[PDB]
């Protein structure tokens, strides 16, 4: 047995918080005191849940509320899992692409492809996250 | 400028959980037919949350529960953290530098040693101590 | 089973004033006749509290002002800190140690590194998580 | 002529805070989990103020509450210097051999010593320190 429909929805959920958070450190260096270090480990938090798979917790059962956990995903996603797929592997790479530039230390080039991932978040949730 | 108490606990929340999925995976390979690229990109889910600084998240509000937001968090976790940011490395470095310097009694190396750590106590200030 | 917030604030503000006097003795034998065992006592005295794992004071409910006792620091300070214990350091080796040996593709190697791991986050719970 | 006799009573009352609040932290390790670092961090802490000249800052004016602070200090205090000096002596010798057997880590060793200091500080408090 795996993750029930309520978990599946629980834990992308903790994969997106997450990388929230560390895009919003990646956004704090850029615009204040950078700290290399910092946004290097940002970055490899992003380029890892975008690798980790998150498509598997997107099963049957987790289009709608369940138990007590709401979902944002629009019904949408699952009738246009070709396209979900596409984006997905355009997300991965920039997420790779940002990890490398960070570990070079160089915040401008950083500052773009910072720039590169945020789009592809975004463009995924116009598409398919409730507003 | 920063995570809300409430923001704080759900981010590490997230991570935490986030974690776990993935080691289950790891597990679940471990029992069964083991998928090399799999436990791989679970693995460096682990290692880069690991690496994530979550420290951050356990700001003064975030030893109790807050809003809707419970936590599990014991008390005596807070005390085993310490400031790892840039002011206080500088200033304990200058500190050391001081003492070491002052060891040897000579008056205008501990002069310029001296200046160092008022300079670390001057900086701390001005960016986190009220006027 | 530790100190109150007010009684972090007050020696955390002990330890400051402390310093202060003692970077003051050192301005004093720099300025006029210089006693070497005075100063290299005074910076002793800067360095041990510089070392002396003051984090340990800025705990949960020491951001504002408790009781009679007032505090200057500022709520931005708090990010800053790490955890730096025992069981956080094993946890990030152990992890580091999971993701090389996950590369190797090797399960059995694998199936240690993971058990240190999860031995890590069981060891944090159980001290410093509600149950 | 340098810090006022309302400053003299505050610097030395965290210098003492200060030790106090370390003395108790090499306490609680010998009551929980010893952790050699923290407690020779805490006994150089101890030496380092044992040796800072806190006699400096018991001068004319102080020998009552001034202003709105008040001290615990005992009149009999200015008029026995002689004894004073022993004690401080017995204390310095203590709080010096506490910081060397605490960086050795055997615990034995400094529970042994820790004893010892905390004997110097008690009976300086018996004689010179207003309950
Ligand atoms: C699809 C290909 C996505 C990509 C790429 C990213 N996001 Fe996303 N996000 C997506 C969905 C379908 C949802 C809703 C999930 C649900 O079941 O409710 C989300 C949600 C978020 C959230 C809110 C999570 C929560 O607290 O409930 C955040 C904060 C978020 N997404 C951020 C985020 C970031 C920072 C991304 C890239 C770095 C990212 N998302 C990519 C779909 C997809
Ligand atoms: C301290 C050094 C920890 C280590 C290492 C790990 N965990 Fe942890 N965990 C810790 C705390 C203090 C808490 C409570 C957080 C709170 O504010 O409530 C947790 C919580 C979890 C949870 C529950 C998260 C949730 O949904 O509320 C899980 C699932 C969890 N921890 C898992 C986990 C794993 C898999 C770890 C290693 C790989 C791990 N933890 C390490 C403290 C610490
Ligand atoms: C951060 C990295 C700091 C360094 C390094 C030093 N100081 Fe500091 N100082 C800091 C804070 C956040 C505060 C406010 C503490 C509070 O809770 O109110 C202080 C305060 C002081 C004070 C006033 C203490 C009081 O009686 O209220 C003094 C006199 C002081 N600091 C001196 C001092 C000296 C001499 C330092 C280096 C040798 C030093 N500070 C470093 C933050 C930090
Ligand atoms: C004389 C030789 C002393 C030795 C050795 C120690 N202490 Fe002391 N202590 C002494 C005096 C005269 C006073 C009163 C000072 C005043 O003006 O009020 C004190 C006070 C303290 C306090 C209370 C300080 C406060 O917050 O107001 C503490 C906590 C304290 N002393 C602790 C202490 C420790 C831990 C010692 C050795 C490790 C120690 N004292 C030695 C005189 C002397």
């Amino acid at each position: 047995a795996g993750l029930s429909p309520e978990e599946q929805i629980e834990t992308r959920q903790a994969g997106y918080e997450f990388m929230g958070w560390n895009m919003g450190k990646i956004k704090a260096n850029l615009e204040g005191e950078y700290n290399a270090a910092q946004v290097e480990a940002a970055a490899n938090v992003i380029a890892a849940i975008a690798n980790s798979g998150m498509g598997a917790l997107y099963g049957p059962g987790t289009d709608k509320n369940v138990g007590d956990v709401k979902t944002r995903v629009k019904p949408e996603f699952f009738q246009n899992m070709e396209d979900v797929g596409k984006i997905a592997r355009e997300f991965v790479g920039a997420a790779n692409t940002l990890a490398e530039v960070a570990a070079t230390g160089e915040a401008e080039a950083v500052k773009t492809a910072f720039g590169d991932v945020g789009a592809a978040c975004k463009s995924c949730h116009e598409k398919y996250r409730a507003k």
